RNA sequence: AAAAAAAAAAUU
């Protein structure tokens, strides 16, 4: 099972830190739950706890005495001491329906879940609850994002069973709504027309409006009523017509709700379903408040949203601090009730900041570079091993008008200039060039581009931004010819900053099969006397039919650097990898072919779980076993799987104005926090990988949940910590080990290589030409 | 797509 804790560490210099963790005491006496049962089950759960509530207190005074209780919202009812009720039920109607009820933790350290309800039944009567966090319109304010969509902020708020004592998790939440407005005044910013009062309705119109409200809610007149929308009508309100004793919808409102409709051209609401044949009119149509986002964002949009929400952690940690004490929780009548005593201040905890590992690097000085709080140049230094073109190509989808002639000869030339000085000689002038258009001049270019030249190895491609041609670029070059890519915009084809050439340099090096650094062997943990493979995951889902992806990297090197990389396709939502024994299986042959040694360690970090690890783990585990006993016998190799969080809501503050380093006032990379706010028994840490420059970071979590290595704590942190630094499109430590960054990037680019029998085609567009299997393509 | 990091993933 999951391996418990074998230790703390205790290498690296300690700091003192804060944690948005709160301590929580539990009353001693027994939680009884007396589950409710209402009928039927059609409206939400914000409906069904509004009735209950206001159902006791409504008749509280014998069937609920005096008391005060907390409540799921859907079928749990908790009360502080035994409930006056008889045997299966009483039969108790609130109107509106008719409702029959049916009726440790220190030990450890639904009995966890039972507190979250009564910490939460509080903020949940006052706030908008997004399923685990909070939300409140801003009182006085307007914070819009075009197409009638806003953003509004709240908080997190989940529990957890910290080691030695129950600890309460709160963190800002800044995500996006839909503003409550005239579904008319809607309807203008989803087409992007300010106020068109020809477009009586263009067919595409009538069901590009219906792309977006359809499954929508709506309030009758203007503030009333309230009625779930469907779809929009073919014909319009003055054509659309309801039996009733047959009335269309205008003279219906024309006739018995004394209102004329301005806008007898536009179309109607259908509201719940095609046989009940209820109609409603835009004009008499608002949204109503509270509505969440689902559709998926533009770029744009999201680049918005992160504005909203990338500020400094020192001044930030001052609204979390006021967030606890603007609820008052020592003064809720549901936890007082059952005696629930917080901390309104910040957890303390003391961690560990590892020593990143000097990399080596070669050319001609053979200079040993080491890291400063995540960053190290180059300026001056040869890489490891370089490599010298003889031949290369450009081809630039952007115009002869933006891109010409003396402005890719200054581009090239400065870039032949730095990377000759940068152990990688691009010597010689470009053995063809042309300009393109398109997404569809790519594929044949490239065909007589193989055939025609003998010793070309690299293709530069110069679009001029969000074109279509991108996806096809990287479609060829990987799963029809096989040959190596690297794309830019001429935005930077024309400026040749030198950290701009000098980052392409580092991803192009590595695209034709080189190694950019290693790390000095010697500062390595104990697992590098020994054969160990690394391997990453993902699994990227869509926001919706389009499917689900998975990617594997493998290393293939002791530093460990080179990594080989597959993928495979699957079901919408679902979250394991179905076909990772072969997988596994493939890439263990590729290590067995390029070091000539059986690896005896695994190790294997996961990214992209959720109540998701009882299953994995244990699937996922066996897959590789089966892909090792699938080979041949006594080949049982050590598998240790590490699954990594960049998605809680766990943030660490420097105690000290002296250390919050940068102008985001940030925590700095490399340290460690696996005592006290982590998980006790399991095997589990957190590790800021990263230094934060904008915003403020999320450190990331890693789970521990299979070990058989026996590692000890620092055998195995300090490890993931030198692995964060073997990422190669640039000279920085980022929050995950880069096997885990490089399954990301795999299935991202595996998106672009779906966006275009059936299991040949969607399994076929992902898999690589083999010239361009044995390659660091992703990056 | 030079880059790490920062952002939710009863009516009609």
């Amino acid at each position: 099972m999951v391996p418990r804790r074998p230790g703390y560490g205790t290498m690296g210099k300690p700091i003192k830190l804060l944690a948005n963790c709160f301590q929580v005491e539990i009353p001693k006496i027994d939680v009884y739950l007396y589950e409710v049962d209402i009928k039927p089950d059609k409206c939400p759960r914000r409906v069904n706890r509004e009735v209950v509530d206001s159902m006791v207190q409504h008749f509280k005074v014998t069937i609920f005495g005096d008391r005060r209780p907390v409540y799921d919202g859907k079928r749990s009812l908790y009360t502080a001491n035994p409930l006056p009720v008889a045997t299966t039920g009483v039969d108790l109607d609130v109107t509106p329906f008719k409702v029959s009820i049916k009726f440790l933790l220190h030990e450890v350290l639904n009995p966890v879940h039972a507190v979250d309800v009564v910490l939460r039944h509080l903020p949940s009567m006052k706030y908008t609850p997004v399923g685990r966090s909070f939300f409140s319109a801003p009182e006085g304010y307007d914070h819009p994002l075009g197409g009638g969509r806003e953003v509004w902020f709240g908080f997190h708020q989940s529990v957890r069973p910290a080691m030695w004592k129950m600890m309460l998790n709160i963190d800002v939440s800044a995500t996006a709504f839909y503003k409550a407005q005239p579904v008319i005044q809607f309807m203008c910013e989803v087409l992007d027309i300010h106020n068109i009062d020809p477009r009586p309705l263009t067919d595409s119109h009538r069901v590009k409006f219906t792309k977006e409200i359809k499954g929508l809610k709506v309030e009758v007149t203007h503030c009333r009523r309230k009625y779930r929308v469907c779809n929009v009508t073919r014909r319009p309100a003055s054509h659309q017509t309801f039996p009733l004793q047959e009335r269309t919808v205008a003279q219906y409102f024309r006739e018995k709700y004394t209102l004329q409709l301005k806008y007898p051209h536009l179309p109607c609401l259908q509201v719940g379903q095609e046989q009940k044949h209820t109609y409603l009119p835009l004009e008499v149509c608002n949204i109503v408040a509270g509505q969440r986002c689902i559709k998926k964002l533009t770029d744009n949009q999201t680049s918005t949203m992160i504005k909203a929400t990338a500020r400094s952690a020192p001044d930030r940690q001052e609204e979390i601090s006021r967030l606890v004490r603007s609820a008052n929780y020592e003064t809720d009548p549901f936890v007082q009730e059952f005696q629930f005593k917080v901390r309104d201040e910040m957890a303390h905890v003391t961690g560990r900041v590892l020593p990143a590992p000097m990399l080596q690097y070669g050319g001609r000085n053979r200079t040993v570079a080491t890291p400063s709080h995540g960053v190290w140049d180059m300026r001056g230094k040869q890489f490891h091993t370089g490599v010298e073109i003889k031949m290369w190509a450009i081809a630039c989808f952007a115009t002869q008008r933006q891109c010409r002639e003396e402005i890719l000869k200054g581009f090239t030339d400065q870039l032949r200039k730095i990377s000759k000085d940068a152990g990688m000689p691009i010597q010689g002038q470009p053995c063809f060039c042309k300009y393109a258009q398109g997404a569809d001049s790519v594929e044949p270019m490239f065909r007589h581009l193989k055939n025609t030249y003998s010793g070309l190895q690299l293709i530069i491609v110069i679009l001029p931004g969000k074109t279509p041609v991108y996806a096809e670029v990287k479609r060829v070059g990987d799963t029809l010819l096989g040959m190596a890519t690297q794309c830019v915009q001429v935005k930077n084809v024309i400026k040749t900053s030198p950290q701009t050439l000098s980052n392409l340099c580092l991803k192009i090096n590595v695209k034709l099969g080189g190694i950019n650094n290693i790390l000095v062997p010697h500062q390595r943990p104990s697992v590098f006397q020994q054969p160990v493979i690394f391997l990453g995951a993902d699994v990227t889902h869509p926001p919706a039919k389009k499917p689900s992806i998975a990617a594997v990297v493998g290393s293939m090197d002791a530093h460990p650097s080179r990594y080989c990389a597959t993928v495979r396709v699957q079901r919408p939502r679902q979250e394991i990898i179905q076909d990772l024994a072969s997988m596994v299986r493939e890439l263990l042959i590729q290590f067995y072919k390029s070091t000539r040694f059986k690896p005896t360690r695994i190790i294997f970090y996961r990214d992209g779980v959720s109540g998701q690890f009882r299953q994995v783990l244990y699937y996922e585990l066996l897959a590789i076993r089966e892909a090792c006993i699938s080979l041949e016998k006594d080949y049982q190799p050590g598998i240790t799987y590490i699954v990594v969080q960049k998605r809680h809501h766990t943030r660490l503050f420097c105690a000290d104005r002296t250390e919050r380093v940068g102008r985001s006032g940030n925590i700095p990379a490399g340290t460690t926090v696996d005592t006290d706010i982590t998980h006790p028994y399991e095997f589990d840490f957190y590790l800021c990988s990263h230094a934060g420059i904008q915003g403020t970071s999320r450190p990331s979590h890693y789970h521990v949940l299979w070990d058989d290595n026996c590692f000890t704590a620092d055998e195995l942190q300090l490890l993931t910590y030198q692995l964060c630094h073997t990422y190669v499109r640039c000279t920085r430590s980022v929050s995950i080990p880069a096997p885990a960054y490089y399954a990301h990037l795999v299935a991202f680019r595996a998106r672009y290589h779906l966006v275009d029998r059936d299991p040949q085609a969607l399994a076929k567009a992902v898999q690589i030409h083999q010239d361009t299997l044995r390659t660091m393509y992703f990056a």
